[PDB]
C-alpha cells in the first residue's frame, strides 16, 4: 500500500503527492506592478445579466486593467502579465455585507496564477496571449488574443504626472481593493455543483508614480473555431455598450497581498 | 440585484455566470490522437511515496506517454500536446475496488484542457511547452520544458510494425484504460482540504496503427527559479531510477471518449 | 591560425562556424499539406507590385498556406507558411520564361526565412501560423503579429479530387517556377549593394486532394501593431477580392533539388 | 511591371512593397538593460573562429543579454539578444580599428535578424530568450532552441558602481565598435556572391551600474535538437571558461547613428 498521507498544518494543490508547504497566515506575494487602469460606462440592465443574485450592482460600470507583474516572489523571479475585468458591487450576504469589485474574468498569460487563482480563491482566470505595453510616449498599448484571434484592444495617451494632494488620494486609493470571486466546483458527471462559495481577496498596492490620459478600448467579437472554451465571454462583454471611457490611468509600484487573507464570505 | 442564476440541469465552470451547457449523458470527446507510449522499472519503496494511502501500487513501474491530439471536437477543431505521468495500483475503497493508473502529473501545453482535468475529474495536470515528435525515421523525438528550461526529453527508435494477432492484443490493451485521479481543492485562507475525493475517468484510445521499438526518456533536475511551481515535481520524477525501460510502442488512431462517465470512487 | 573559409563549401552567416561541402543534389525533402487559394483583383493596383521586367499574366494573387513536416535539412523538424505570389512572365536578356512571383511569404521559423532571403530572395518574413484547425469540413487558419490578427483562411471541402483531374491538378503542383528579388542595400548609403532575380524551381508531389469553398480576409494593421510589415499587409489588403477563383486542400510530399535555384537575367 | 525603386530610399526585401527616404541621421533609439560577461579561454581555439585579417587581442569572449525596450523603429516594441564576440584588431589595406568581432548574436524577434545581417553582416539567428528572472541580489536567464537549452546566466549583484568606476563604465560602454562579416552566397554553387567586412559603431548610455558575480553554462545540442545552429553552440561549449574576467548589470538608453555603419578593408 501507497505511502502518501497529507501533513496537518499543511497546504496544497493537486498534485498533493508531491508535497506541499506549512501553513504560515502571513504569507505573502510580494511583486514589482504596472497597471493600465479603465473604467467604462455601460448599460445597467445588461450589465446586470452577469452578476449573481446576492450582490447588488452599485454602478452601470466595468472595470477593464492590464497589469503586469515582475520580480514575483513566489514565482522565484518571473513574471507574468493580466486583464482583469470586474464591476463594483455590494455583497448581501447572511453574514457578510461588503462592498467591492466583482471579478467577471481574468485573462493571464501565465497557467500557474490561473491554477491558483481559482483553485485557492475563485477567481475566475482563463488564458491568453497578452502584449506587455508598446510605448511610443505619450502612447501606450496592448493586445490580447487567443491563438492567433485578437480579442481586446487597449490603448493609452498619457496626459499629465498625478501628483501632490491628488496622488495621495490616488495612493490611498489604491491600497485598499475587495476583490469579489465565486469558486465553483461541478459535480462528476452530473449536473451541479460539488462546491459553491462566494470569496473575498482584500489586496491592494503601493502606487509610486502614475499619470491620467485618455484611454479606449475595443472588443473583437469570436467565433467558437477561433476561440472554442471563451468566446461567449468576450461576446457577452463585447455586447456591453461601452458609452464613455470615465477613468483612464496608469501607475507604476508594487504589491504586498496577505495571500491567507482571503476568505468565504456567506 | 444582480439576475444571474444558474440553470438546474447544466454544466458550468468558472466563470459561472458566463454560462454553461445542458447536461449529457452522452457527452463525447472526440480526437485524432498518436501516442508514444514508455513504460520503465523503478524502485518499489521509492515510487510507494507518492501514492497515496488507499491505493496499492501493483508494479514497480512508471507509465510516461507522449500524446497528440487534433481535430478535437469540444476545441472546435483544436489540438494540444501532452505528457501522461502514472502508475499501475488497485483502489481499495470502502465501496470500489478495482484496477487502473493513478496519475501522478500531466504536462499539457494548452490551458483549457488543464483547466478542465483538474476541476472536472482531479487529473493533476500543469503546464510546460512540449514538441510535436521530431521525425527523421526511424527515429522520433520530443522536448518538455518550462520557461526555457528542458525537463524531459523522449527518444523513440522504430524497429518494427505491429501487425496481425499482436496487433489485435495491443488494440485491447488501448480500448480500456482506467484513469485514476484526486480531486483535492484547499480551504481558503487554512490548511487542509474543502473538497478531497478520488475519482475514476474511464477512458481509451482506437489504435489503427502502431509500430515497436527502442525508448528511452531523461530527467532534468529544475531549481526553483527555473520552475517556481513545478520543480519538486520533476525532481522527485527524477529521482526514481530508470532502471530499463521495459515497454516502448507508437501508436496512432482516434478516441471517442464518455465524458460524463467519469466518478468519484470511494 | 585563423579561420579561412574552403573552396570547397557553401555557407551562410555566421561563415566562421563553418559550412559545408556543395552538392549539386543537395535535396529539400519534407512531407507537405496545402490550403491554396487563389483570388481575381485588379490589375493596374497589382502591378504597382510588380517589378519592370515582369509582365503580369493574369489579374491574380496565390495564397496558399503550407505546412512541412518531417523536414529533412531541419533534422525532422516542422513549419508553417502562407505563400503570396501573381502569375508573371519574365522577359529576360538571357532568361524567358514563365513563373510565379513572389510578393511575400509568411513562415513561423526563422531558418527558413534566412534561407530563403539569404540564397534565393524570397521575401520572407516572420509571422504566428495557426496549424489548421479541423471541423470537417471546415479548416480554417490564422495568421498575426505580435497577437494582431492580420490574415483569416477558411475552407470548405465540398469533395475529393480524383481520376483525370487529379492527375491536372498534379501536373499543376509538380512543377512551379518560384521567383524572387534578391536585394542587398549598401551599408550607410542608399541603393543596393546586390540586386538580381531568382528562379527556383520547386512545387510538391501531390498524393490526395480536396476541393471545396475557400475564403481570406485581410485586417489592415498600424505601425505600432507591425512595426515592419504593416505596409505590406496593408498593400495586399488594399487588393479588392473580386472572386475566388481557385480553393483546393491537398497532401503529399516535396523532392526539391536546392542547389538547382538560378540567376535570371 | 510598374514597381522602380526611388534613388535616395533604402530597402530590405520585399522592396516591391515600398522603403524609406534615405537620412544620414537615421537613429536607432531605445531604453537598455544589459547584464555584459566576459570570460577568458584558450587563444588558439578561439583563433580557429577569428578570420584572417583580424588580430585576436586577448583570449577572451563576451557574453551579454540585453534587453531593448520602448523602441523606435519597432514603433515602441521590445526584444532580447544575446551577443557574443571577441576583441580584435582590424590590419585592413585602408582601414586599421580596434573593436569587437561579433561571433553570433541570438535575438527573440526575427525583424532586427534580418536588419543586423543584411544590413551590417552582424550574424543574427534566432532563439527563445528569457527576460531576467530576479530574486535580489540574483539574476537569471535561460536562452533555448526549441525547448532545448542551451544557455543559463546567472549573476549576483554584489554592488552599485559609482563615482571613478562609473565613469570608467559609461566610457566602455559608450563607444563600442562592433564588427561583423556580411556574406551572402551564390546562387546553386559554392563562395560568396558578396563578402565584406563592416564596422558598426554603436554603443549604450549607461546610467546606473552594479558589479557582482557572474557565471555562464552552455549546454551542447545535437542536430535533431537544433538543426541549423548546434555546431555554432558546440564551437562555443568547447572554449573552456577558464576565468570569469567581468560582471556588470547595467542600466540606460542607446542612440545609435543607424547610417554610421561602413565597410572595412
Ligand atoms: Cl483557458
Ligand atoms: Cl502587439
Ligand atoms: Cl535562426
Ligand atoms: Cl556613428
Ligand atoms: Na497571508
Ligand atoms: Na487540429
Ligand atoms: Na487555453
Ligand atoms: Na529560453
Ligand atoms: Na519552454
Ligand atoms: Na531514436
Ligand atoms: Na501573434
Ligand atoms: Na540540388
Ligand atoms: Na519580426
Ligand atoms: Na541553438
Ligand atoms: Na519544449
Ligand atoms: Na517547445
Amino acid at each position: 500500500q501507497g505511502m502518501f498521507r497529507p501533513q496537518d498544518d499543511f497546504t496544497y494543490l493537486m498534485p498533493v503527492h508531491f508535497g506541499g508547504g506549512k501553513f504560515d497566515p502571513e504569507t505573502l506575494v510580494t511583486q514589482k506592478a504596472t497597471a493600465l487602469s479603465l473604467s467604462f460606462e455601460t448599460e445597467r440592465d445588461l450589465l446586470e445579466n452577469y452578476i449573481p443574485e446576492g450582490f447588488e450592482l452599485l454602478a452601470p460600470e466595468v472595470q477593464v486593467a492590464f497589469n503586469k507583474f515582475t520580480e514575483i516572489n513566489w514565482l522565484h523571479g518571473g513574471q507574468y502579465n493580466l486583464i482583469n475585468v470586474a464591476a463594483p458591487v455590494r455583497f448581501h450576504g447572511k453574514k457578510d455585507e461588503l462592498d467591492g469589485a466583482y471579478t467577471l474574468v481574468v485573462w493571464e498569460n501565465k497557467t500557474a496564477p490561473i491554477l491558483g487563482g481559482r483553485e485557492q480563491t475563485g477567481i475566475p482566470k482563463i488564458y491568453a496571449d497578452i502584449e506587455d505595453l508598446h510605448i511610443v510616449r505619450p502612447h501606450f498599448a496592448t493586445t490580447v488574443s487567443y491563438e492567433g484571434n485578437t480579442f481586446l484592444n487597449m490603448d493609452f495617451e498619457a496626459t499629465g504626472s498625478i501628483t501632490g494632494r491628488d496622488l495621495d488620494a490616488l495612493k490611498s486609493q489604491f491600497l485598499t481593493m475587495n476583490t469579489l470571486g465565486w469558486r465553483y466546483i461541478p459535480k462528476v458527471g452530473a449536473p451541479g455543483a460539488e462546491l459553491s462559495q462566494f470569496v473575498l481577496y482584500p489586496q491592494g498596492m503601493e502606487v509610486e508614480t502614475a499619470e491620467v490620459g485618455k484611454g479606449s478600448l475595443k472588443w473583437t467579437e469570436l467565433t467558437p473555431m477561433q476561440s472554442p472554451a471563451q468566446y461567449y465571454i468576450v461576446n457577452s462583454l463585447a455586447s456591453l455598450p461601452i458609452k464613455r471611457v470615465t477613468q483612464a490611468v496608469l501607475v507604476e509600484g508594487r504589491a504586498i497581498l496577505r495571500a491567507m487573507g482571503a476568505r468565504v464570505i456567506e
